[PDB]
């Protein structure tokens, strides 16, 4: 099943659905495709934080959050870029600005 307790985003993408109580994923631009079943069975997970300022650099093919339901900050420099998107329209239901 699982012998872990890092669901974190370092050389792969599996290692995240399993941890029931990660309310708040931080991610980087570039570090692989956020695929289908992600984050499944996310009993709380209610936030996603984007460390990157452009919506190309980040994909997410169709299956961004299966199996979830959260919010999207990205920093105030990025909103209009991903609402501008070629993708990320389809989650601007979901985007918002990061604050301190």
């Amino acid at each position: 099943g699982s012998h872990e307790g890092e669901p974190v985003v370092g050389m792969d993408k599996s290692l995240f659905a399993g941890n029931t109580v990660i309310r708040e994923i931080t991610v980087q631009p570039n570090i692989g495709l956020l695929y289908d079943g992600m984050f499944s069975g996310c009993t709380a997970l209610e936030k996603l934080i984007l460390t990157g300022e452009d919506p190309s650099a980040y994909s997410a093919g169709d299956g961004l959050r299966d199996g979830a339901d959260f919010l999207i900050c990205v920093p105030e420099e990025a909103l209009d870029r991903y609402r501008r998107d070629y993708f990320w329209q389809t989650y601007a239901a979901w985007i918002q600005p990061m604050e301190q």
